């Protein structure tokens, strides 16, 4: 997979005259957005994790772009006025360390050119098109292996015309080295070298193939004629082509699997791979390194924590923790104030772990005096509890409970399955030793990877615990990968590709802003609940903001099924209540849901409720 | 998703003169394949499981087509000479029970059209294109909501030209009902009604939207002019469009995950769905009902068997069996003649199940005499064993071992992780009570679903047993789905969509033909092994044909790393040996690997082996 890209954007764009006197031409806007920002989104959407933008003229526009996209690094060609495009690539190259995509800044293009270059086996590969009749075409001459032998804007300087250079090229680091060595040795005589020229030179000794997509839909914008072609013809075509790959968007109001981006969905599609290959071990290592960061404050040293990934669900991860972190020499206290706390107590009981339960209401907060009293008996070495009790939307105050458990010398075992990545978390100041979550809740990937983020020292303390199971044993799963850079058994390979994409998108959003978008959706729902006269099971002060239990209207005209089927006709999936003794329904707002989508849902809810005489 | 399609294929193709005298025009060939078989392939590749073809003219071409694609059912309009296309749709209608794609038979098209209709939220939807300059165009007139209000081959008879009808339309069953009711009402006065006519009438009371894809690449073939645009321009363009979506193909010579079809890859891409929804409960039910049939002979009663699916790996599925099927009141005998037999023994011991181990060589066949003497001690209520020991490619003779165990009163627990779907199996005659496998080995899906196919009577016996774990407990996982039509926990939804496609493609290939394909590759590999002077660790007669353990060459110039890195440069992934005291490398041939591709590998293997002095 290609993880890096370079956008060459130091040019003056002089041929656009007034348009570029104050502005790089990448920041021309078609359809409401800078063309280069669209390219940045297309690159990240295909799993590019680092975008090196070589800046020069009006570099401020790009520095300000980088503020919106953490994947961008800007590097200025201070001499941009007196070099060509090769000089800008030269200041970028020290930032490139593997194979990469190389893009011009004045392009619009069908993103299927990204996919097609990434998925071609040839390592050095120019994307080319058929005839465009656009002006300023760079023509490629190719040999019988379709490899580059000449290039020129004068079609008569060439021995054949294979296609036109699009400006999107896949290259190895070694090919870049060769280009930068030829550019450097010609700093005096060829000061305005264009990157194409150095690539042609490099192609003499390293084969550089050309992939000719006859009908590839693209346009470069050097001047006003190009812009006319872009605005009137090429852009609406690109829009249509990219919408052909759009996936049916169902808005899920259940707490996960939730609505996903289509870039997370398509991240599941990749070359087949043997998961014991080094490259896949490096991907699993990167997933471990990056997952645990979403649970730590930036000032907490990451090396104090480990991630342990398993092929299993959230319940699986909870069972890993209960069944691997509490020796028979200790005693566990489980907080049961919901289905997931009750589940952990039943797991501990199945395993015959010494254990008492602290039972409390599913919708009103825990008594912390009574809880501290149970810590104070010194009977408990370990505590297992849930952060967000998805049963009702109750948020347990683990910023209070778990540091208190630590003050009593206890190890903390935390189900954060529906909390992690939806709100900021710092395991260190939260006093949390082991934390479980999954790949398909608030991180917004696909189901199938459960994981435990561990205080490394407390993880180590379990090295000599008797195993209670095999597939779900925390220490062995951790120890084997530390030793072999392989995971013990076959993992959900494609789901792990999806998880990496969801990790990149969580870094792009940041957890803080995801929390704000979740809470904005929640704010809309609660206001509409109040207007309709509906009642909330949990008091707002005590809620997670990620799911809201709503009491069922008393009128016999209501049923869950009728509201559910109506909402489903409008592409909204709602969720039943989970309590035997109290009738509720639940509306969650996680995943890719947008505030306007929750607004549209409340409109439909009001339609339905009004139709049965509620509100 | 959309599970059903209909092809109207009854007409004469008269405008094609001699080419259709003896043949339906759907069987015109471009690129070596009948255009209508090309359409069937793209339908099947997008998850369609039933393709109803309405026949008439020379219906025998379509009946022979149906022999090659089991998803096809042909139904002949006997009166095709005296109806139009709606009459053929009429005789197909009772075979359609859901929303469906409706297709003309003379089409070539970008398959993106299937994907785009399936993923559009509007339930009744005509695919349209911009102007084609093709002749015989069917023009569509649309209202301000892009819904159909008129159509004609005569441009001037319409108040507006919204686009051209491609001939691929998504409809509900209720829209089909309406169309058929209107056609029967007009049997007398409109006996040659075209299906377009009836759809326009339905659109007067049911909104039928039009999805206009301006640059959509397609062509219908009614005459020689159409055929020329198809051959010279449209078909090469579709080929290019479809190859832009191709995923890089690595040939995996490791035993799973292995090379997959791109249709299985893209089956993971779907509408987000809450797994407790009835629709997804129905999918998991379908998967259970279909997975167990690849482990049974047709003469075996599928009602005697259940499937229990989990979100775990093959080791997880083995652990499900070991930890849920043997109570402390019994005693388990584990056969250990390989890594996965040993693994089941290690799991057994961690749970403290009463057990002995029957150890044997990892590359000599087990002594059936010694094993029977162990069974005859009457000390064991349960046997656990491995069908295919992918450690070495050693295939245990379970068609002897497990019925013997049954004759001795034993319950049988079988890891068939690397055996199931690569060779015909019948659990009834094999005497197997519990059989595990996964979604990413010989069934050729994506990893994440581990499952246990159970003798129903024996599965129900385990209700009495104390739970030893929770996530991996067989009975509780079975019973919950039986009671609720939901799985206990969140499953790997998208992996299950891919498993469904892999199931559909196994049904298309058949397990017998897949065994032949695998064995075909294995033969090629074995013949090249011998030509090079390489030695196999397991005797041919005791091998599975699915993975071959090869002795590493003695020369210091050999290394697994060099051979692996050279192979990988040519898009082949090989696998290291697994054995403590014998140096081997392994070459598997499961997954979508083709024989020509195994031949290409042996050519590169000879290049490497000759390079270091092996093989003359
Ligand atoms: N294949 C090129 C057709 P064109 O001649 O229009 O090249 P450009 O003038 O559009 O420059 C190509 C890219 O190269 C960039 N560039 C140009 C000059 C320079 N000194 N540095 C650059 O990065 C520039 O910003 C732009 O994105
Ligand atoms: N949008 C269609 C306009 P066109 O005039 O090409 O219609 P065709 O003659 O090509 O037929 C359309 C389809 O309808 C089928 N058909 C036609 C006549 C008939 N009695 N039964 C059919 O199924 C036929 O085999 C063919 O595949
Ligand atoms: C708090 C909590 N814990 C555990 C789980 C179990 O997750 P899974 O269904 O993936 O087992 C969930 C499910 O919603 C959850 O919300
Ligand atoms: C016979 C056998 N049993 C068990 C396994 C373990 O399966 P998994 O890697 O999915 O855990 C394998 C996988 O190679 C196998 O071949
Ligand atoms: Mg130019
Ligand atoms: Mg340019
Ligand atoms: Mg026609
Ligand atoms: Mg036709």
């Amino acid at each position: 997979m290609i993880k890096q890209a370079v956008i060459l954007a130091g040019g003056l764009g002089s041929r656009l005259k007034d348009k570029t006197k104050t502005m790089p031409k990448g920041f021309l806007e078609i359809g409401g957005t800078a063309i280069v920002e669209q390219s940045v989104q297309k690159l990240l959407a295909h799993g590019i994790e680092k975008i090196v933008i070589g800046t020069g003229h009006c570099n401020e526009y790009y520095d300000n772009l980088a503020k919106k996209y953490p994947a961008i690094i800007t590097v200025k060609n201070e001499n941009y006025a007196n070099t060509g495009s090769m000089g800008t690539l030269e200041v970028c190259a020290s930032f490139v360390n593997e194979s990469f995509l190389l893009l011009e800044s004045d392009l619009i293009y069908d993103s299927a050119g990204l996919f097609s270059l990434i998925n071609d086996e040839r390592k050095n590969l120019i994307l080319a098109s058929g005839a465009t009749k656009s002006g300023d075409e760079v023509y490629l001459e190719a040999d019988e292996k379709n490899c580059l032998t000449g290039l020129s804007k004068n079609r008569d300087a060439l021995k054949n015309i294979f296609g036109e250079l699009v400006g999107i090229t896949k290259l190895t680091k070694s090919t870049l080295d060769k280009m930068c060595a030829y550019a450097k040795i010609h700093h005096s005589d060829l000061p305005k070298m264009e990157y194409e020229h150095a690539l042609l030179e490099a192609a003499k000794t390293i084969p550089v193939a050309i992939k000719r997509i006859e009908y590839f839909v693209w346009r470069e914008i050097d001047n006003e004629d190009h812009l006319e072609m872009a605005v009137k013809n090429i852009y609406p075509h690109i829009v249509e082509n990219e919408k052909l790959r759009a996936v049916r968007r169902e808005v899920l109001l259940n707490p996960g699997p939730a609505t996903t981006t289509d870039s997370v969905k398509y991240a599941q599609v990749s070359a087949d791979i043997c998961p014991r290959e080094k490259a896949f071990g490096d991907l699993m290592q990167w997933l471990c390194d990056e997952l645990k960061l979403f649970a730590l404050a930036s000032e907490t040293n990451p090396d104090e924590y480990e991630t342990v990934m398993f092929g299993c669900s959230g319940t699986g991860a909870d069972e890993v923790m209960v069944s691997s972190c509490v020796p028979d020499t200790g005693r566990l206290l489980v907080i049961d104030n919901g289905s997931y706390g009750a589940r952990m107590a039943k797991i501990a009981d199945i395993y015959k772990i010494p254990m008492d339960i602290f039972k409390s209401s599913t919708y009103e907060p825990l008594d912390l005096q009574k809880l501290e009293a149970e810590f104070a008996t010194k009977k408990y070495t370990h505590l297992a509890c849930v952060y967000h009790e998805t049963t009702t939307g109750l948020l347990n105050p683990l910023h209070i409970i778990c540091p208190m458990a630590k003050k009593y010398g206890m190890v903390t075992i935390v189900d954060a399955v529906s909390a992690y990545c939806g709100m900021p978390m710092d395991l260190k100041s939260l006093g949390i030793d082991f934390m479980a979550s999954t790949s398909n809740k608030n991180i917004q990937g696909m189901a199938g990877v459960g994981f435990v983020i561990c205080n490394k020292a407390e993880l180590e303390k379990t090295k000599d615990y008797p195993m209670r199971n095999y597939y779900l044993n925390l220490y062995d799963q951790y120890a084997y990968f530390a030793k072999t850079h392989q995971t013990r058994f076959t993992p959900p390979v494609q789901t792990m590709y999806a998880l990496r994409q969801a990790v990149l998108e969580t870094k792009q959003e940041t957890v803080q802003k995801r929390y704000e978008r979740y809470t904005a959706c929640w704010n809309i729902l609660v206001a509409a609940i109040k207007k309709l006269g509906l009642k909330m099971l949990v008091k707002e002060e005590h809620q997670s903001h990620f799911i809201t239990a709503i009491l069922e209207p008393e009128t016999p005209k209501y049923s869950f099924e009728a509201l559910h089927d109506f909402a489903a006709e409008h592409s909204f999936t709602i969720y039943p209540g989970k309590l035997g003794n109290i009738d509720t329904f639940r509306i969650a707002n996680i995943g890719d849901i947008q505030p306007e989508e929750m607004r549209r849902f409340t409109v439909k809810l009001k339609e339905y409720m009004n139709g049965i005489g509620v509100g």
